[PDB]
Formats: structure tokens, C-alpha cells, sequence
């Protein structure tokens, strides 16, 4: 079959398509309008965007298809170097960082990490508990405060004290920066026109900010006393079983970064769509709510407590179905393939998987799939292989996916616990794209239970 | 036919990411040499080196001139004026008809008193400078070249020597020329991370405006007979054809001949005492010339006439930096240019006018040198070979105002003072669409010779 194409103009082809700061979601309306793939084309690209479960469950199978870095992945590349997000499969520090690192997201890693999300997320608790009456939340700004605090403290011994600040931690102001650049780059043809220089030096200036975080954590490190196994032990002192080598330091500060990053973005939007999900149907929201307060029973959360919170779970499932907070990942073919029995390709060929669109497939999750109903996750055994696909795939998946549900589930179900919550603006929703996706200007109300906290 | 080094679907669009695009298209016109193609997107088109091909591209039966993309995009300022128009364009013969006679001999004759107007108030700014200070040349030369343009075409006193700062219309000049220059490189130009070189190229263009419309209501109020440019453009008839310029045509008129009337020339004076600085037995020579024939308080008319080596010293400064660089062509018809590259009909050339003045078959071996000398006997140089002004009936309309003003001026500087090259200045030549030597800076030494 001969694969549908959007518009074009001229010899840039598909580039004007995306002249917007929504480009995800302009995607997903090519999707609407021709299927379950595309081609796009632009200066130096080709790719085909695919959006059916039928044609991704074959460009998941790994023998067939690699993790390939789209553009947006190699300019990241400028900021995360070679870490664990921004590598290639074949590059040596991929491998050699996946098995020096994977220990860190085991089980007895993931008991040990509770403690110190639980203080993260009493904060988060404490400062909406000391609101004044009228005073409202800006969701994804405090949902953000928390991640990157999580992430500071579980993983690096770092205390970023978040909630001690008004404004958006100075991290955060220059990765946001440095991120929009790289998805506003991509529709730059000709990247290295001279009138570019200025962009390209706030690039840097804003790459040497995060680095300085990098280097205080670093220094901290080395000067403490303190017995720590967490991420950064792993990172200074674990040796690749494979070679006996551990990472050296260039890596490392990108493997930092890395996790930094990564650690924190994607959960910041997961948390804050769940909650306008569950103000948007109060009926889900007084159903997790009902959970929480059945299985909360201590002052703070268990380990073991967390892991019963089976709807809350359902409810973030739910809502990384319908907004994947990293919306999208790449593929190339190893080999000349036929995909779906109608579209050769060429070794080397690249696929996009537009995650939004495949959890719209209306062939695997029924005619509502605009609506939010955390029941579909009821049987997850039921779900087809490759249906759902927020962490991405196979041996290049998501290595944090345990770390965010597991965060993300008892922060919510905490805020749950505590409070009642108002859509007192009737929100509507507007999605920013920073590569990955966020509910801009989300706010709320909260109104305590008075239920009290501990240790 | 040779070509740089491509970049997949950019072709050769990366070769130019600079801000010095033609000194870089000089240096792969060294490595490949006389012919070129260059290819990015949207753009097909050869650039000619040696005096061998550009000879052929200069006959009119064969080529006509081409609107670059450079020109096309300064359209936007100067419209169908007579620098941006197609040759095929209606208002191109009728204003080149209607404007011709505003650079005649009658006309330069008159010109004559105004020029000296400014170059005098050029030299009492430099007589009046204290000990510790020192001239910002191309700066200067722009206060005297819009100036002299604006009192001799238009009656109009912009007193670029009372102001300190360049003149707002020429920061609103450069900035829109330097837009459209790197528009060249823009291969998007309609994502909205543009919006505010957009905004920006609209008030450079407003700016420009307003000056035309003061220029315009200055002729309307003014009591005063002028027999200028402004007259002709306001008063011509189209002998061929019996009507006027119309308004819209006017102000795109006015505002080509404020821009190609100084800018080039600016750019010439200054490169000029470059080159004298640097080579200072041609200085002195030139200064000898001045002194002997300039034997009046201020110059006349005869005697400019009279600045022959002058003269070579300013052909030899277009020989090497040729302040409009390049023009472009494109073929009548299919033809085949040097007995080896066809060409189908509609196909572009850019004639490389920096490197055609280099060409060791014409010039000798010593084609980076200053000398003078070379146009001792002009008739001794073959057809197309020095092409600073274009050619045929596109060549430039202000050839004679532009070199008889620089050799007025020229020569007055000379014979009124001494100059030192006192840093030492290294050639840095800035692109702006035009050429100019950037930052070049000197101290002069009066001679204390009275004024008239
Ligand atoms: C809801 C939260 C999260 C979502 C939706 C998410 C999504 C993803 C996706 C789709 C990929 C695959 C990228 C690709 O194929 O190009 C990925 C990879 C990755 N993620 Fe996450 N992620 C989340 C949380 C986290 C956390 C909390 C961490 C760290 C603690 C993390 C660290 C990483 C790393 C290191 C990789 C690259 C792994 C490798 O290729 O070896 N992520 N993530
Ligand atoms: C050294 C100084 C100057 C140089 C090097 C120069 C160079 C040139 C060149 C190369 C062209 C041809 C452009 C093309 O083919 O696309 C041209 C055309 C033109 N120039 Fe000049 N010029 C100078 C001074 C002036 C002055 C002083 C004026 C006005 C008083 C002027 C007005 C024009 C006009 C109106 C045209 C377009 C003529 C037509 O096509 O009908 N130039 N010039
Ligand atoms: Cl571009
Ligand atoms: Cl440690
Ligand atoms: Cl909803
Ligand atoms: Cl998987
Ligand atoms: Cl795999
Ligand atoms: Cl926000
Ligand atoms: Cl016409
Ligand atoms: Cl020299
Ligand atoms: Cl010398
Ligand atoms: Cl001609
Ligand atoms: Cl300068």
C-alpha cells in the first residue's frame, strides 16, 4: 500500500506542519485525518508516525527494530551526553550504565527509597495543609517541587528544599529553557545560520547552570560521611559485570543530569493529569478516595500499604493512557522489513510511536476512549501486548517506570487522604509541550480533612 | 560542472552560514575556480570567476539581469525601483528614462558646488578634532556620502555631521539589509520564532519611510526652484510613453537612490584610504597629485577632472573590494556558455566581481597587490574584465556621481592632511549586502592649508 502523507511545501516538505508549540498534538490530528500511519518528511528526515496497536506490537518486537534517537533525542544529546536516555543501544555506555544501574530499581531499592519519598511527599502535604482560606494550588509548580525533591533525595542524598522556595527552583528554570530550545530547534531546517549563535549561547549558558547543580551534588557527595547505596553510589562505584569497568566521570555527570531530568519531568505531568482527571469526575476521585482512607490507615504510608493502593494505581494508568507525559519514542529497522504485510522498509528506516494515539485505538480499548475510566485497568492480564506503552519498550524501556508509580501513587492517594479538592476555576484544559506534556495552569482548591501526620 | 561540498537536502546552503558570505564564496571560487554551481533550497544558480566566462554572461542578447534572492528580498524596502526591478518591468525603462538626464554632464556640473558643501564640513570635523583623538572612517564617510545624495538629489540637509551617532535612517538601512542578507539563510522563514525579525524589518522599514515622507513634504512646501532628481522623479514624463512616475513608484525611487546613492560609495572612500594607509608611496603619490591640481581654496568641477592618478587610486580599491560584489543573470534563451556548460532558458548566473578582478590572466600574478598603475591606460584593459559598476543596461545610473564625489573628497583629504595608521588596523570586512572595511580607524595630522 502506498502510506498516506500530510501536506507538504516544497522542498521542505512536512517541516510547516509543526510550526507550532503543540507539535504532539498537532500530530495526533494528522493521525485523526489518515490513520494508523504516516509519513513525514523534513530536511534530513524521514520518519512514519504510527498510531495502531497492530502496526506498533510488530515495531516492538526488538529483533526487528532498535531504539533509534530522534532529533529531539540528539539535541538532548547535548545536554545528557551519552547517559542512559539520549545513548544508542550500541554505544558502549548504555549497556555498561543499564547493568551498573538496574540494581538501583530492585525491589530492596525501592523499600529503601520509601522512607525518603514519604518526606518528600509530607512536605508537599504540610504546605497545601497551611494554605489560607482562599488561597488556591498551582498543580504542575508543586507537583514539580516534589519530583525533583524525590529524585534529589532517593537518589543523590540532595536536598533541593523545593517547597523552600516561591519560585521555580533555578533548575528547573534553565532545563525548561534548555528542553524548549531542543523542540523548538527541530524546526530550525538549517540549524547553524548564523543568526542562531544567541539561542545556541542561552543553550549553553543554561546547560552550565544544571551542570553546577551537578557539580554541588558531586562535591556533597565526596565530602560526606554518610553510608549511602542510592543511584549515585551505583554511579561512583559499581563495575559493569560484563567488563569490569565502572563508569567514568564524563559519564557519570551526564548519567546525573540524566536522572535529574528524567527522574522528575514525566511524573510532575503524570501526577498533575491524574488530579484534573479526578476533579474532572469526582465520582473516580471519591473512589480513590475511599481507597486511600481504607488502606492509609498509619499516620504516613508503608512500603507494603502503597502496594495495595490498587485503584489509585488504576487511576494513573488511566490517565498515562490518554496523556503519556513523554508522548512519543523512536524506532529504527535493523534489517529490510515488510511492516503490517503492506509497508517495506528499508534497513535503517525510522518509526515514530505516537503513544496518545495508539491508547486511542479504538480496535483494543472500545468507541470511549476520550473518556477517563481507570476500570479499563481493572484486568491488566486482559490488556493486549504493546497496547499501553508509556515506558516505552523492551530492553530500551523506562528503568524508573516502578520509581514514578510508586511515587506517584503515594503522593496521590496521600493528597487523597487529606484533602478534598475543588476545580474551582472550571479549569480547561491546555497542554504544554516541552517534549513532554504538562496541563499549563492547571489550579485547585484544597479543603483539609484535619487529619493529622507523622514521621 | 564543479560544486562544493553538499549537506544532503541543504545542498549548499551550509557552505554560507556566515556573516561574510561572498569572502567565503571567494574562497571555494579559489578551489574550484572560474565556474561553480550552487545549490540550496529554492536556489539553482553559477558563480563566474574569470573574465573568460563572465564575457559571455555580460552580452545583453544573451543574458539579462537576474534579481538574486538577496535583490528579491530588498524589494520588500525599495519596491519596483530602479535597482529592484526586472529589466521586463514596465516602471524599470520608464523610470531609467525619466531619471538619465539627472546624471549628466549639465547635472554633475551642478552637483559640483553641493558635493563640496560636504566634503567641507567633512574636513573642518577632522581639522577640529584634539590631539588625543582619532576618525571612525567608514562612520564619516557615511555622514558625507547620504549627505552629499540627499543635498544634491533631493535639496534635503539630513546634517549627518551634527550628530554624534550614525543617522537613525542608516541604522534602520543596515538593520534591514543585514534581515534580508540572512534571510539568504533562513530556510523557514514562516515559523513563528520569526515573528520578531518580521516586526523588526517593519519599523526598519517605517523608519526609512518616514524619512521619504519628510523628503517629499520638504519639496511640496518649498519656495525654492530646484532642478534635481526630486524634480525629475515628481515632473519627468515618460518620453516613450508620456505619463509620470506614479506615487507608489516615486517613494520606492527615493528611497533606492538614499540607499545605492551612498552606501557603496561610503564603502569605496573608506577601503580607498585603507589601501593608501597601508601603501603609503601610493598615499604620497596621491597626495602629490592633490596638491599640485587642487591649487584652489576649494575644488572646482575642471579640476576633479583633472585627478587622474586619484582616479586609478579609486578603480584599483573597486579592483580589490568592489563594494556591490556580485550581480546576477539569467539566460534568455537554452545557450551554451563557454563552449561547454548549456544552459536551458530561465537558468541564473552571479557574476563574482571580487574574484573576477583577481583573475592572474588579465591582471598578472600580483593580483593582491595595490597598484594604481595597472589603469595607467584603461584602453589597455579587456571588455568585462573591471565590472565594479554591473553591466549593459543595468550597469549602474550613478557611476559618474558616485566616483566623481570620492575623487572630490578623496583629494581634499589628501591635501589637507597627513593620515597615520596608528593600530595597526587589520582588514575586517563586514557584509551588509555591501562591503566595507569595519572598524577601521585612523588619526589625521593637519596640514593646516585654509579653507575657502
Ligand atoms: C510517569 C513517569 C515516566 C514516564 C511516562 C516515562 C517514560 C519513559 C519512556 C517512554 C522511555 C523510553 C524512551 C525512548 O524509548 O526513547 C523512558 C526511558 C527512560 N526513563 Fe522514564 N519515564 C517516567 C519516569 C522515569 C523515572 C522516575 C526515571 C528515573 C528515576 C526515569 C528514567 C528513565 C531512563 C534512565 C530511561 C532510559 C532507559 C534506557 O534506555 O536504558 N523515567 N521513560
Ligand atoms: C562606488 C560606488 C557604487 C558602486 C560600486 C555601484 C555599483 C552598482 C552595481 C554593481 C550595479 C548593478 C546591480 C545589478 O546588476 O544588480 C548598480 C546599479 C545601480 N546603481 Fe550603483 N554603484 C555605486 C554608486 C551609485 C550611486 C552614487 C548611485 C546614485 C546616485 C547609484 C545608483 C544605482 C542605481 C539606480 C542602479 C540601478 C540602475 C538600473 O538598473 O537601472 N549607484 N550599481
Ligand atoms: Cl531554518
Ligand atoms: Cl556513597
Ligand atoms: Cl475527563
Ligand atoms: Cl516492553
Ligand atoms: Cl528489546
Ligand atoms: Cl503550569
Ligand atoms: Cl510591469
Ligand atoms: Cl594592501
Ligand atoms: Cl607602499
Ligand atoms: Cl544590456
Ligand atoms: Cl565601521
Amino acid at each position: 500500500k502506498e502510506m498516506p502523507q500530510p501536506k507538504t511545501f516544497g522542498e521542505l516538505k512536512n517541516l510547516p506542519l509543526l510550526n507550532t508549540d503543540k507539535p504532539v498534538q498537532a500530530l495526533m490530528k494528522i493521525a485523526d485525518e489518515l490513520g494508523e500511519i504516516f509519513k513525514f518528511e523534513a530536511p534530513g528526515l524521514v520518519t512514519r508516525y504510527l498510531s495502531s496497536q497492530r502496526l506498533i506490537k510488530e515495531a516492538c518486537d526488538g529483533s526487528r527494530f532498535d531504539k533509534n534517537l530522534s532529533q529531539a533525542l540528539k539535541f538532548v544529546r547535548d545536554i545528557a551526553g551519552d547517559g542512559l536516555v539520549t545513548s544508542w543501544t550500541h554505544e558502549k555506555n548504555w549497556k555498561k550504565a543499564h547493568n551498573i544501574l538496574l540494581p538501583s530499581f530492585s525491589q530492596q531499592a525501592m523499600k529503601g527509597y520509601h522512607a525518603m519519598m514519604v518526606d518528600i511527599a509530607v512536605q508537599l502535604v504540610q504546605k497545601w495543609e497551611r494554605l489560607n482560606a482562599d488561597e488556591h494550588i498551582e498543580v504542575p509548580g508543586d507537583m514539580t517541587r516534589l519530583t525533583l525533591d524525590t529524585i534529589g533525595l532517593c537518589g543523590f542524598n540532595y536536598r533541593f528544599n523545593s517547597f523552600y522556595r516561591d519560585q521555580p527552583h533555578p533548575f528547573i528554570t534553565s532545563m525548561v529553557r534548555a528542553l524548549d530550545e531542543a523542540m523548538n530547534k527541530q524546526q530550525r531546517a538549517n540549524p547553524d545560520d548564523p543568526a542562531c549563535d544567541e539561542n545556541k549561547r542561552q543553550f549553553q549558558e543554561d546547560i552550565k547552570v544544571m551542570n553546577d547543580l551537578v557539580d554541588k551534588i558531586i562535591a556533597d557527595r565526596k565530602a560526606s560521611g554518610e553510608q549511602s547505596d542510592d543511584l549515585l553510589t551505583h554511579m561512583l562505584n559499581g563495575k559493569d559485570p560484563e567488563t569490569g569497568e565502572p563508569l567514568d566521570d564524563e559519564n557519570i555527570r551526564y548519567q546525573i543530569i540524566t536522572f535529574l531530568i528524567a527522574g522528575h519531568v514525566t511524573t510532575s505531568g503524570l501526577l498533575s493529569f491524574a488530579l484534573y482527571f479526578l476533579v474532572k469526575n469526582p465520582y473516580v476521585l471519591q473512589k480513590a478516595a475511599e481507597e486511600a482512607a481504607r488502606v492509609l490507615v498509619d499516620p504516613v504510608p508503608s512500603y507494603k500499604q502503597v502496594k495495595q493502593l490498587k485503584y489509585v494505581g488504576m487511576v494513573l494508568n488511566e490517565a498515562l493512557r490518554l496523556w503519556p507525559t513523554a508522548p512519543a519514542f523512536s524506532l529504527y529497522a535493523k534489517e529490510d522489513t515488510v511492516l503490517g504485510g503492506e509497508y517495506p522498509l528499508e534497513k535503517g528506516d525510522e518509526l515514530m510511536v505516537l503513544i496518545p494515539q495508539l491508547h486511542r485505538d479504538k480496535t483494543i480499548w472500545g468507541d470511549d476512549v476520550e473518556e477517563f475510566r481507570p476500570e479499563r485497568f481493572e484486568n491488566p492480564s486482559a490488556i493486549p501486548q504493546h497496547a499501553f506503552k508509556p515506558f516505552g519498550n523492551g530492553q530500551r524501556a523506562c528503568i524508573g517506570q516502578q520509581f514514578a508509580l510508586h511515587e506517584a501513587t503515594l503522593v496521590l492517594s496521600m493528597m487523597l487522604k487529606h484533602f478534598d479538592f475543588e476545580d474551582h476555576t472550571n479549569y480547561e484544559l491546555d497542554i504544554k509541550e516541552t517534549l513532554t506534556l504538562k496541563p499549563e495552569g492547571f489550579v485547585v482548591k484544597a479543603k483539609s480533612k484535619k487529619i493529622p501526620l507523622g514521621g
